[PDB]
């Protein structure tokens, strides 16, 4: 009176054809490949329906994963057959290798279908060159500083006028590419001044690469906005303009 017996994702029969069996029949079943090794037995039970051992078939277990260093593995589910991993890596380090990993049969038993890969510090080109001056360094990687510093004479007194952050450093705008934060300083004579910014405001007079002391720069608010403060302006020691204008 019993019909077919149900059709197991995790098992198979030992001897596989029929539809009618009657009540106290046995069938030798067996768990499939990636399940923990065991043969077992379905009855038909006196109100025509199959019953099978709890928790028969148990998935085989892959090599305990690891989080990279400076990187984390994810399980998502579990460390069993079929199951898939995941990994990233901290910020200031990039990927190398596969991302992913999934338990699968190898052999006789299972394992991850890939190696757990790499997260190496982003690295950075060696930082800008500038003229009459240089970096002081301990090979770039992120999160690394420069200070850069002006030369001085031969005899090791004040040359130039360092103008700008003195120090930048490595980071990562994309986790892959390795930038340096800004722009490097310059090392600049002290009877020059260099070309002066005010937002939203042009130079009406001539434009240089380099002003010298003294030399005056006439500025014009865009359409919009207007002066507050003096249109002009002159170069003065140290990189000053005296008086310091604006554009609201």
């Amino acid at each position: 009176q019993c019909p077919a017996p149900p059709l197991f994702p995790y098992a198979k029969p030992i001897n596989p054809d029929e539809s009618t069996f009657p009540v106290g029949t046995s069938l030798k079943y067996e768990c499939r490949p990636g399940y923990i090794k065991r043969q077992f037995s379905i009855t038909c039970e006196v109100n025509s329906v199959w019953t099978s051992p709890q928790d028969v078939c148990i998935r085989k277990q892959c090599e305990t994963p690891l989080d990279p260093q400076n990187g984390i593995v994810h399980v998502n589910t579990d460390i069993r057959f079929g199951s898939s991993i995941t990994y990233t890596c901290n910020e200031g380090y990039r990927l190398i290798g596969s991302s992913s990993a999934m338990c699968i049969i190898s052999d006789q038993s299972v394992a991850w279908d890939a190696e757990a890969p790499i997260c190496e510090s982003i690295p950075c080109e060696i930082p800008p060159s500038i003229p009459n001056g240089d970096f002081f360094s301990p090979d770039f990687h992120y999160g690394m500083v420069v200070t850069y510093q002006c030369n001085t004479d031969a005899r090791g007194k004040k040359l130039f006028n360092l103008v700008g952050e003195p120090s930048i450093h490595c980071t990562s705008i994309d986790g892959q590419v390795g930038v340096w934060s800004g722009p490097p300083p310059q090392c600049i004579e002290l009877n020059k001044c260099t070309p002066p910014h005010v937002e939203n405001a042009v130079i009406v007079s001539k434009n240089k690469s380099l002003f010298s002391l003294r030399d005056m720069v006439e500025f014009r608010c865009q359409d919009g906005f207007m002066m507050k403060g003096d249109s002009s302006v002159y170069c003065r020691s140290l990189n000053r303009w005296e008086p310091q204008p604006s554009c609201a």
